[PDB]
């Protein structure tokens, strides 16, 4: 039976659970507070048909679906939006070309139109049917018909229920109320911590250089950036900055990076931080391999030894290692790749783990293990981290990691951003190479406006300037990157302290659209895609004005709409307000005052919560930052005015000079 | 540990089997005295690396591999004959486009060119890594290479063991000795109680005519194949022969069969019989729908209720309305449709069956469990059928019925033709409509080289003769169906006695060929696809000869083969025996004698035994059969010399006059 534990949050426990599932996993601690502060609302099924069974080993839930309902979530997938109708089986994987259940972050967590979501709390492989069984004793059972003589016989008839099995002798189900769709995700996310709250730098510009780079060509590529007038707030290395890979040692190759200490030095004296490659597979070269060969799986993963991240005996030596050699020299974070597949790179199900925990089990939460224990060794350290993961789940929140991957797909690489809010987890629509300018700008423009803003060279060798076509107005992408800034921290912000996910789909405000999102609060965001001259932008209910001129742009109707290249199509609700910090070419420090321009679209009075403390320790937690509140409207004469909040006794503020800026003429 | 249960076959309980798998579900009885006939060989693996073990509810089986080694099997895969390397989840489903394991009969039996072989015999969902997983602990473990500087460093390391995951706390392994590959897959098809002994009208020309004919539309067809010349030995009845379908009430529709058992015996008159196309799923107007009701699944199958076939009470009703208003009219047979896939027209596994079957172990065996029990009520009347079936699986090889599909690729048609050998169970590549003349004929050439001759026409109402371009060689290759009839029979006798699949890969004598089949002993059968006028053959050593003319074409090399539209490329073994009857249009009755020509190929002295019985009872199983001995050579002056065997006194004697043929001048 359900308990209510929160506020719009009830949990059953059906069976005999298994000892180890999603959120102890991820060690996951609920946002107590921010709970505490939702609503209280009603229990979402309050007609029955909900059903909690365990036979056969098994665990057999069904909820029931109203003919309105259309469903989203299931994790990240790349195809689809709307989930009623789908099978799915969710199973860690890198993505394989199609919406199977197989994916990075397979979250089992769904989410209603009608404003509710359910969560499954299992760490198996799990089965969905999302309204596709037709039980004989429904109480919409339709009525057969002849398909010999009636043309209105349905090779697919209603279906009023979702139907999940689990491979266990129970579960633990969470159910989140509403009253609306976005109000469930919050829970949600809030249940699993909220959101990690990213260092400034975090959302900078990130270059991810050539596999053989040296520390010399590193220190060069950097210097070109500065020269340039790019900005860039880390650079990525990737497997050559080990003495080994596939498997690795973990350790500073001696050859490429004679002198680790004095390299990383250099680089942060230039205001610039370093996120390293790993693969968590252990060489026989890596200095802790003998320590560690007990407690790791019985299968290899590219000849790589497999550590059961469960036993601290496996923990231990591996994340002192990264301690020692790379987190105490001044490296600020990570790229945690292949820790989702192929099943024929990764271990088979048949494997055995020296914990005793199944092999699936370990696949379903091993990106989540790696998250998790090394994003600690930055919290001991009162310092936040942001980087990279191939895999997370359920359960994963919290961590300081955006997920990418090695598809390219553009058109899914926008889908996959929509549903990352559906699924607790931040995704990037990474840049890496491209057959034009065109394409290069255009999928560029989609980078900048996501998570992390990034293009990654591994093997493309490319910079923002390789294609000089489209070059300038690259330039211009990345410092509007920088100047937008203080708009993305304060969305990670609510992503933190509210659950809010600061990328999302349409129709979430507080037939499928796969290729439009929201962009914190204010900016419905619709990229065109290479090839494309035009493309129509399906605007909400309510006044939009153009992002770039705060001309209105419509209300509740469909545009079509022919950018140029030079713009991606962004739409700005009415009232809605964007502060800009100058074009930086580095993230400002603590101790830093940054001017500010808040520019105002629209005529509906205004109002703006930004965010504001040291951007890069933990001093927030013991209540070290402030939210100042902006308000904006235009007078009677039509001439903007605006007020920002006072600055809070004994709080950091990096607010610097504030002007206000009437867009819409 | 393992027992020798006859020659060449070893069983090990491993844990706690469940009381369902996939032998008892079909009921296959081994054919003692056959198997007891083979060779004792030893235990095929002599040097450890086994291991059988249960943990955490489920049973981990390994078995070894050498460097050598490739292996075949895993079910009927449509685009892949070499297994090794490949991840599978065997599951029963309509074929989706790739190999993944779901298939219509995903056989749990694997054979390896070292010849022998391994059946798991669990009616769940298996998986199967076949050479992916390297172990830290293998004997074979490859050198750890770096990546960063090793140009040899492969991304799929060498593998040493097929590792299978079930999900159950036990499970009934069978091992299969050779001493080649042929010998472990007859041993395997024995094991099932060797193939089903058809019918010699079995063998003859079907048409499947449009759902909507009337008995009327029926009778002008059979009508115009005597009229035009063709053969036709069965029709077949879709969906319009029940007064519902999708569900069905498994009663004659009144307005289009006004008087069943006249129209039956009208067409049994004119030599034609009727195979009745039913999906299993029941309508609320079939006579024992509310008698049955209870003893169906949860779920249902476009609005039909699904009986529990391992229930007697679901059994009775079912089978009785079969028989008394269907079998005792003279019915001869089923096409037994959609007790495959896909997952969003059957039951999900969520499902709940009233004998507690899980529904997986339901989906497993749902089509064994109709084949099973429609045959037995032929055999209770002393009648052989031969119809079709959708699904099947391990345990299946016994059944009187041809796996065929919707799908249609023509080049996967004939790959699972291949791989139908391997996997216990027969398959015809149907043909139903074209685009040209050319791919009809492409189509109908390969389908008369296969377990059945068949146009299914239930939406395109093509005739043979519908494509003018090409009708004289349909025509020719209908009536070689026919004139092939005595080579087909005695193929599948072996079948029957030997467990000799009848169509079978190369290499399978007692680099990939996915494009080549053996049809009997003596025929390798190479197709032509539409829109080719070339391919290569490649004959095995030994030396071959032209089937049409009987000229030497290779030996152990690779042909260019331009054979026109007119033929399908077929070589016969030096030595090899093709004995045809005359064009006859009907299939004989086993009260009439019928001349054979004993076509010879080649100059090494031939050797053919013929299979004779009354080609309709069950009365061989009570001794009433021969095997009459063909031998052939030329003498010194280069003329033919034949020999038959003599009549056995008592026994069943169709075999009329008999004459030579020397093709090889």
């Amino acid at each position: 039976n359900w308990t209510e534990i929160y506020p719009g949050v009830w949990k059953a426990t059906v069976g005999k659970p298994e000892s180890y599932d999603l959120l102890k996993a991820a060690g996951a601690q609920p946002n107590k507070d921010a709970l505490s502060k939702t609503e209280k609302v009603s229990f979402p099924f309050a007609n029955g048909g909900v059903s909690l069974e365990v036979s056969g080993g098994k665990t057999y839930l069904r909820f029931p679906l109203q003919k309105e309902e259309q469903l989203y979530g299931f994790g990240l997938n790349f195809q689809t939006v709307h989930q009623r109708g789908k099978i799915l089986e969710l199973h860690v994987d890198h993505y394989g070309g199609k919406d199977s259940g197989r994916t990075h972050a397979p979250t089992p967590f769904y989410v209603s139109s009608n404003g509710y979501g359910v969560f499954i709390n299992s760490a198996r492989y799990i089965k969905v049917w999302a309204g596709t069984g037709v039980r004989k004793d429904s109480e919409n059972f339709p009525t057969p018909k002849d398909r010999n003589t009636d043309k209105t016989w349905s090779s697919r008839p209603y279906s009023d229920a979702v139907e999940i099995l689990v491979p266990a002798e129970g579960v633990e189900v969470y159910v989140f109320g509403g009253p609306k769709p976005i109000d469930a995700v919050k829970r949600y996310n809030l249940l699993n911590g909220g959101g990690y709250l990213p260092p400034r730098w975090g959302l900078g510009f990130t270059q991810r250089v050539m596999t053989r780079y040296t520390d010399k060509d590193v220190e060069k590529e950097v210097n070109d950036f500065k020269e340039k007038g790019y900005p860039l707030d880390f650079v990525g290395l990737e497997p050559g900055w080990q003495s080994k890979a596939y498997p690795g040692t973990f350790s500073w190759d001696k050859s490429r990076y004679p002198d680790p200490t004095s390299f990383v030095k250099k680089m942060k004296d230039q205001g610039i931080r370093l996120n390293l490659w790993i693969n968590p597979y252990i060489s026989p070269d890596a200095p802790f391999y003998k320590e560690i060969k007990p407690y790791t799986g019985s299968h290899t993963v590219w000849l790589g030894l497999v550590p059961d991240f469960t036993m601290a005996e496996a923990r231990k030596p591996f994340f002192n290692q990264l301690l020692k050699d790379q987190i105490e020299r001044g490296v600020s974070g990570y790229k945690i790749a292949e820790v989702d597949g192929y099943d024929y790179y990764l271990w088979p199900d048949a494997a055995k783990f020296p914990s005793g925990l199944s092999a699936e089990q370990m696949r379903q939460t091993y990106g989540l293990l790696v998250q998790r224990y090394s994003a600690e060794l930055y919290k001991q350290r009162n310092e936040r981290t942001f980087g990279l993961v191939r895999a997370s789940n359920g359960g994963g929140t919290s961590f300081p990691y955006v997920i990418y991957n090695d598809y390219y797909n553009h058109q899914d690489f926008i889908t996959a951003l929509i549903n990352s809010g559906f699924a607790g987890v931040l995704w990037t629509p990474e840049v890496r190479a491209s057959k034009s300018g065109e394409e290069w700008l255009r999928r560029f423009q989609s980078n900048v406006f996501s998570p992390m803003a990034m293009i990654n060279a591994w093997a493309s060798g490319t910079k923002p300037w390789s294609y000089p076509e489209v070059e300038a107005d690259v330039k211009k992408f990345a410092l509007l990157r920088m100047q937008m800034m203080p708009y993305w921290y304060s969305a990670f912000a609510r992503y933190h302290f509210e659950g809010m996910p600061p990328f999302r789909g349409m129709g979430l405000e507080e037939k499928e659209i796969k290729d439009q999102y929201m962009a914190g609060d204010d900016l419905l965001v619709a990229p065109m895609f290479a090839g494309e001259k035009s493309r129509k932008v399906v605007l909400p209910k309510g006044k939009w004005y153009d992002f770039y001129t705060g001309e209105y742009a419509g209300d509740g109707e469909v545009l079509d709409v022919t950018p140029g290249l030079d713009k991606i199509p962004v739409y700005v609700r009415d009232g809605g307000i964007v502060p800009m910090m100058p074009a930086l070419l580095n993230s400002p420090k603590s101790n830093q005052k940054v001017d500010l321009e808040i520019r105002y679209y629209g005529n509906k009075p205004g109002e703006f919560k930004l965010y504001d403390d040291d951007g890069e320790t933990f001093n927030y937690e013991k209540g070290d930052f402030s939210w100042r509140t902006i308000r904006v409207e235009k007078d009677k004469s039509g001439k903007v005015k605006g007020s920002i909040s006072a600055a809070v006794k004994g709080k950091v503020n990096t607010v610097g000079k504030v002007t206000f800026t009437a867009m819409t003429k």
